[PDB]
RNA sequence: UUUUUUUUUUUUUUUUUUUUUUUUUUCUCCUCUUUUUUUUUUUU
């Protein structure tokens, strides 16, 4: 379990990048169900980086 | 006997206003028959 986050935090930038084309195109109904998989998919073992975080 | 790297949730907030129910039409139009008009009066 150390590559699965790198590939969890390189899937969530397309997920995030995919809203702009999504929006862009005036498609919502596939950008309302990826704005939900992004805000399901931030967890807080990702977030826990360094040690002198703060 | 299969290494290394590829960032992420738009910035902003400390704007004034001295009025008052309604609201605006419809034309001129043949009234039939015993009468002058009876009448005080008393019992409420």
């Amino acid at each position: 379990e150390g590559l699965v986050v790198r590939c969890i935090q390189r899937l969530a930038e397309m997920c995030r990048s995919l809203r702009g084309a999504a929006r862009l195109v005036g498609e919502p109904v596939l950008g309302a169900k990826m704005e939900t998989a992004a805000t399901l998919l931030r967890r807080d073992i990702v977030f826990a980086a360094s040690l002198y975080t703060q």
